[PDB]
């Protein structure tokens, strides 16, 4: 059912905030359990962050935050360490928006990962790969790039193909930092071809990219790879 949250993010058009609030409240009444103060306050942080992207017109990051909160409550009980990945991303975002240095935001992120049942070997290993990728920048890119490196190593055993999808997007981000916009769309296509992952996905990318280029400002080369990630993941989920 996690493919529902990815499809809703891929769906483009106050509306996104009110739909996200309904989806988070839906997952709460669909999983049954009562919400704790930690998760209640993490949701308020995500709703304040997406409200900040509203007033400044960052519609891509906006729905990205709404998807993290919806996935965070979905993995409340099913996959506890994954909820740590989602909420540590939320904490890194808010702390970086408060003028934090990278080491401080990473150390506070390690606290949250440890608390939600992530082994210290993976916490330190994720803190080592994240520090290198960060020192190559918006706080959105820092929180997402670091949390992606942590999700790859936690995906030992469970969903070990999904680590490849994270691996490629990280390698794609490092190789498209100097490439142009259209050159990065070619590279994202070429990487999607290297992994295959059926067709229709290769078009879903062109749809989302051209949808962002026809209306609004054109997006960053980081956000291209972020778009290609959501297409490949949704392909893998429907394939299963
Ligand atoms: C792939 C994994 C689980 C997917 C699922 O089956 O629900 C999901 C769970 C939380 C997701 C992360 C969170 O949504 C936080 C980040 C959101 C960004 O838009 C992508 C990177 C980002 C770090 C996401 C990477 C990946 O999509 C994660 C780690």
């Amino acid at each position: 059912p996690s493919a529902e949250i990815f499809e809703d993010f891929l769906d483009w058009y106050e509306e996104i905030i009110e739909s996200t609030d309904k989806r988070v409240e839906a997952i709460v009444e669909e999983l049954g359990g009562e919400l704790t103060e930690e998760m209640k306050e993490a949701l308020a942080m995500a709703r304040a962050a997406m409200a900040a992207f509203e007033k400044e017109g960052d519609v891509f990051r906006l729905a990205s935050v709404g998807a993290t909160a919806a996935l965070m409550v979905w993995f409340h009980l099913r996959n506890i360490p994954l909820a740590g990945i989602a909420r540590a991303w939320l904490l890194m975002l808010a702390q970086l928006e408060a003028g934090a240095d990278v080491d401080t935001a990473l150390a506070a992120a390690a606290e949250v990962l440890r608390e939600y049942g992530v082994s210290e070997e993976l916490v330190a290993a994720a803190a080592a790969e994240a520090r290198a990728l960060v020192e190559s920048l918006t706080p959105f890119e820092l929180a997402s790039l670091a949390a992606l490196a942590a999700a790859r190593l936690l995906f030992t055993a469970r969903n070990n193909p999904l680590a490849k999808i994270i691996q490629a997007a990280l390698d794609l981000y490092n190789r498209t930092v100097d490439m142009s916009t259209e050159e990065a769309v070619e590279a994202a296509l070429e990487a999607m071809k290297e992994l295959g992952a059926s067709e229709e996905s290769l078009e879903r990318l062109k749809e989302l990219v051209e949808s962002a280029r026809k209306r609004g400002i054109e997006l960053t080369p980081f956000e291209v790879a972020l778009l290609a990630y959501y297409v490949l993941v949704l392909d893998y989920l429907k394939k299963s």
